[PDB]
DNA sequence: TGTCCCTTTGTCTCTCT
DNA sequence: AGAGAGATAAAGGGACA
């Protein structure tokens, strides 16, 4: 017979007993745990399902799932029940912070290292506990913490990095490798190539890590001589999303794209410069002539779809759904291009196809409103929240559908809608803001933390804002959100 | 196999002018 | 607002006992 047959059975046997109390996990949850944490993780959840739910820890099932769904999830669960009260009472961490640290592969290692190193990192090195939590909250957190402890002096002193930059480099997966590589390659990339320490930090952080830095070192000349790129444009490729893979693939595909399709290097860099750039470039070389045939899409439209994180997925989804959305939903190609030209375009596209008729018929929105909501990053999230929350926001809070669509139509619209739902009563009833003022604050990117900042100030007034009226705070929040408020706090 | 650590890619949210 | 930066997740490889 088959090996895993015994294992899979034990899996299902215990998995079915977890749909009961006190956890009640759905199929999705149960699979996710099975997939990343394994059988033993599923058993551990079961075996420790009462100790984690109730007194003292009182963790949500969602939080138990978060901790369980990684390699060694069994170990993280055991370690959490042991160290969560230690870390909260002895180091002043929130339980949310502890879960954050535990919710990665090798979670046990990270928790124990935090317990062992947070004192010395704050006292001897002057890091905040927040910074320590951030370093610890990725796979290999233990390694990143040990490496920060060890190289913070030499990085700040012999290499001129601020502690902030060091923390920023460290707070990624492979943090250890990024730090060690930055130590070695900073002088090389600085003195030999005219990059600033800042630019090096950017290559090292955000995923690029060691591979991006070594690939910038290796390939920067081959790119700025023959291919005639600026260092600026090389840094941009390696920086965000990037990195190594995008850089290697820009060498391969820069001519093929220009020569045969007539894209500028400018356009190529923009496609290159996201997470999965390599994938994006490739799908473009492959798919562009297919999208622009039969008087179809324009090059510039193909370039714009491609130039966001997951561009490959948006491209393939566009190629696949362009017909059905135009034919059976009445959308113009231009609209479809707008929906797709943001991070997660694939998701927004699929969610528009799925929910446009529902939001139109059941909720009385226009197709234009649905497109506008979809045409932002996280478009799927905003669309699903509008569907869920429109009736309550309108019926229970007095908002117009127009107002709800306005809150929804920015990056993080989901967060903004959920927060207006939470805080509208206390802002208006308890502090006398008008609904329109609330809607205004919330109708920007970052509407959620703008709203929270406002509530903080009116419920636990910082003296440093008291010279401003509600109306002035409101104007400030609309103008530049939380950052503006916090910047005022400093004055 | 279970665990730890690293890399790539995709998605979502917020910032900075 | 449009571009950059930061957060978080998902999934696979290497390594080791
Ligand atoms: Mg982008």
């Amino acid at each position: 017979q088959w090996s895993g047959a015994r294992a899979l059975e034990a899996l299902l046997t215990v998995a079915g007993e977890l749909r009961g109390p006190p956890l009640q996990l759905d199929t999705g949850q149960l699979l996710k745990i099975a997939k990343r944490g394994g059988v033993t993780a599923v058993e551990a959840v079961h075996a420790w399902r009462n100790a984690l739910t109730g007194a003292p820890l009182n963790l949500t099932p969602e939080q138990v799932v978060a901790i369980a769904s990684h390699d060694g999830g069994k170990q993280a669960l055991e370690t959490v029940q042991r160290l969560l009260p230690v870390l909260c009472q002895a180091h002043g961490l929130t339980p949310q912070q502890v879960v954050a640290i535990a919710s990665h592969d090798g979670g046990k290692q990270a928790l124990e290292t935090v317990q062992r190193l947070l004192p010395v990192l704050c006292q001897a090195h002057g890091l905040t506990p927040e910074q320590v939590v951030a370093i610890a909250s990725h796979d290999g957190g233990k390694q990143a913490l040990e490496t920060v402890q060890a190289l913070l002096p030499v990085l700040c002193q012999a290499h001129g990095l601020t502690p902030e930059q060091v923390v920023a480099i460290a707070s990624n997966g492979g943090g250890k490798q990024a730090l060690e590589t930055v130590q070695r390659l900073l002088p090389v990339l600085c003195q030999a190539h005219g990059l600033t320490p800042q630019q090096v930090v950017a290559i090292a952080s955000n995923g690029g890590g060691k591979q991006a830095l070594e690939t910038v070192q290796r390939l920067l000349p081959v790119l700025c001589q023959a291919h005639g790129l600026t260092p600026q444009q090389v840094v941009a490729i390696a920086s965000n999303g990037g990195g190594k893979q995008a850089l290697e693939t820009v060498q391969r595909l820069l001519p093929v794209l220009c020569q045969a399709h007539g894209l500028t290097p400018q356009q190529v860099v923009a496609i290159a410069s996201n997470r999965g750039g390599k994938q994006a470039l490739e799908t473009v070389q492959r798919l562009l002539p297919v999208l622009c045939q039969a008087h179809g899409l324009t090059p510039q439209q193909v370039v714009a779809i491609a130039s966001n994180g997951g561009g490959k997925q948006a491209l393939e989804t566009v190629q696949r759904l362009l017909p059905v959305l135009c034919q059976a939903h009445g959308l113009t190609p231009q609209q479809v291009v707008a929906i797709a030209s943001h991070d997660g375009g694939k998701q927004a596209l699929e969610t528009v196809q799925r929910l446009l008729p529902v939001l139109c018929q059941a909720h009385g929105l226009t197709p234009e409103q649905v497109v506008a909501i979809a045409s932002n990053g996280g478009g799927k999230q905003a669309l699903e929240t509008v569907q869920r929350l429109l009736p309550v926001l309108c019926q229970a809070h007095g908002l117009t559908p127009e107002q709800v669509v306005a809150i929804a139509s920015h990056d993080g619209g989901k967060q903004a809608l959920e927060t207006v739902q939470r805080l509208l009563p206390v802002l208006c009833q308890a502090h006398g803001l008008t609904p329109q003022q609330v809607v205004a604050i919330a109708s920007n990117g970052g509407g959620r933390p703008a709203l929270e900042s406002i509530v903080a100030q009116l419920s636990r007034p910082d003296p440093a804002l008291a010279a401003l009226t509600n109306d002035h705070l409101v104007a400030l929040a609309c103008l530049g959100g939380r950052p503006a408020l916090d910047a005022v706090k400093k004055l």
